[PDB]
DNA sequence: CCTGCATCCGTGAAACCATATGGATTATTAAGCAAAGCTTCTTTTC
Protein backbone atom coordinates (compact mmCIF):
# COMPACT_ATOMS: atom_id res chain seq x y z
CA UNK A 1 0.00 0.00 0.00
CA UNK A 2 0.73 3.68 0.75
CA UNK A 3 3.15 2.11 3.81
CA UNK A 4 5.78 1.37 1.17
CA UNK A 5 5.61 4.93 -0.06
CA UNK A 6 6.27 5.87 3.42
CA UNK A 7 8.97 3.87 3.82
CA UNK A 8 11.49 5.14 0.95
CA UNK A 9 10.16 8.68 2.70
CA UNK A 10 11.67 7.94 5.86
CA UNK A 11 14.69 6.12 4.40
CA UNK A 12 15.20 9.16 1.93
CA UNK A 13 14.88 10.96 4.97
CA UNK A 14 17.38 8.62 6.95
CA UNK A 15 20.04 9.09 4.34
CA UNK A 16 19.25 12.99 4.25
CA UNK A 17 20.37 13.44 7.49
CA UNK A 18 22.56 10.87 7.95
CA UNK A 19 25.20 12.59 5.77
CA UNK A 20 25.08 15.65 7.67
CA UNK A 21 22.59 18.08 5.11
CA UNK A 22 19.63 18.61 7.72
CA UNK A 23 18.23 22.11 6.39
CA UNK A 24 16.20 20.72 3.57
CA UNK A 25 14.31 18.27 6.07
CA UNK A 26 12.89 20.91 8.52
CA UNK A 27 11.38 22.93 6.00
CA UNK A 28 8.14 21.17 4.23
CA UNK A 29 8.03 22.82 0.50
CA UNK A 30 11.55 22.35 -0.64
CA UNK A 31 11.54 19.11 0.88
CA UNK A 32 8.33 17.95 -0.87
CA UNK A 33 10.24 19.19 -4.18
CA UNK A 34 13.68 16.93 -3.49
CA UNK A 35 11.54 13.83 -2.98
CA UNK A 36 9.79 15.15 -6.50
CA UNK A 37 12.69 16.00 -8.45
CA UNK A 38 14.53 12.45 -7.09
CA UNK A 39 11.22 10.85 -7.98
CA UNK A 40 9.41 9.31 -5.22
CA UNK A 41 5.50 8.55 -6.66
CA UNK A 42 1.76 7.41 -4.86
CA UNK A 43 -0.75 6.72 -7.30
CA UNK A 44 0.80 8.10 -10.19
CA UNK A 45 1.68 11.38 -9.51
CA UNK A 46 3.83 13.93 -7.41
CA UNK A 47 3.28 14.93 -4.09
CA UNK A 48 1.29 17.98 -2.90
CA UNK A 49 1.37 18.93 0.91
CA UNK A 50 -2.14 18.29 1.31
CA UNK A 51 -1.07 14.43 0.32
CA UNK A 52 1.81 14.45 2.17
CA UNK A 53 0.12 15.10 5.20
CA UNK A 54 -2.87 12.41 4.06
CA UNK A 55 -0.75 9.82 3.28
CA UNK A 56 1.29 10.55 7.06
CA UNK A 57 -2.08 10.82 7.97
CA UNK A 58 -3.57 7.88 6.70
CA UNK A 59 -1.76 5.40 8.73
CA UNK A 60 -1.61 2.59 11.58
CA UNK A 61 0.04 3.13 14.92
CA UNK A 62 1.74 -0.31 14.58
CA UNK A 63 2.83 -0.01 11.02
CA UNK A 64 4.55 3.50 12.37
CA UNK A 65 6.03 1.66 15.42
CA UNK A 66 7.39 -0.65 12.36
CA UNK A 67 8.79 2.48 10.69
CA UNK A 68 10.56 4.38 13.31
CA UNK A 69 11.90 0.62 14.47
CA UNK A 70 13.14 0.26 10.68
CA UNK A 71 14.05 3.73 11.26
CA UNK A 72 16.46 3.04 14.23
CA UNK A 73 18.36 0.69 12.97
CA UNK A 74 20.60 2.64 10.81
CA UNK A 75 21.04 4.80 13.80
CA UNK A 76 22.49 2.38 16.16
CA UNK A 77 25.88 3.26 16.70
CA UNK A 78 24.56 6.79 18.45
CA UNK A 79 21.95 4.46 20.02
CA UNK A 80 24.70 2.55 21.87
CA UNK A 81 26.44 5.11 23.08
CA UNK A 82 23.54 7.25 24.09
CA UNK A 83 22.30 4.35 26.61
CA UNK A 84 25.72 3.11 27.97
CA UNK A 85 25.72 6.41 30.29
CA UNK A 86 22.34 5.85 31.07
CA UNK A 87 21.78 2.41 32.33
CA UNK A 88 21.01 3.22 36.15
C1' DC B 1 89.11 22.87 62.55
C1' DC B 2 87.31 19.01 63.75
C1' DT B 3 85.92 15.62 66.27
C1' DG B 4 81.82 15.00 69.26
C1' DC B 5 77.12 15.73 71.59
C1' DA B 6 72.24 18.24 71.37
C1' DT B 7 68.35 19.37 69.14
C1' DC B 8 65.15 19.86 66.21
C1' DC B 9 62.95 20.02 62.34
C1' DG B 10 60.87 16.56 58.86
C1' DT B 11 58.02 12.45 58.01
C1' DG B 12 55.22 8.44 57.63
C1' DA B 13 51.58 5.25 60.57
C1' DA B 14 27.62 53.09 56.32
C1' DA B 15 25.00 55.35 53.78
C1' DC B 16 23.79 58.14 50.23
C1' DC B 17 23.78 60.85 45.68
C1' DA B 18 24.34 61.05 41.06
C1' DT B 19 24.85 59.81 36.57
C1' DA B 20 25.22 57.27 32.77
C1' DT B 21 23.93 53.05 30.29
C1' DG B 22 23.19 49.52 28.20
C1' DG B 23 21.56 45.51 28.60
C1' DA B 24 17.88 43.38 29.84
C1' DT B 25 12.99 43.27 29.45
C1' DT B 26 8.54 44.33 27.34
C1' DA B 27 5.25 45.50 23.53
C1' DT B 28 4.23 45.71 18.70
C1' DT B 29 4.12 44.58 14.29
C1' DA B 30 5.16 42.03 9.65
C1' DA B 31 5.69 37.54 7.92
C1' DG B 32 4.38 33.22 7.53
C1' DC B 33 1.94 29.04 8.08
C1' DA B 34 -0.76 25.07 8.63
C1' DA B 35 -5.19 24.31 8.06
C1' DA B 36 -9.33 25.09 5.63
C1' DG B 37 -12.11 25.84 1.73
C1' DC B 38 -13.57 26.85 -3.57
C1' DT B 39 -12.90 24.96 -8.55
C1' DT B 40 -12.32 21.58 -12.02
C1' DC B 41 -10.94 16.56 -13.59
C1' DT B 42 -11.04 12.02 -13.22
C1' DT B 43 -13.35 7.61 -11.26
C1' DT B 44 -16.54 4.63 -9.92
C1' DT B 45 -21.58 3.17 -10.04
C1' DC B 46 -26.05 1.61 -12.01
Amino acid sequence: KNIDTVREIITVASILIKFSREDIVENRANFIAFLNEIGVTHEGRKLNQNSFRKIVSELTQEDKKTLIDEFNEGFEGVYRYLEMYTNK
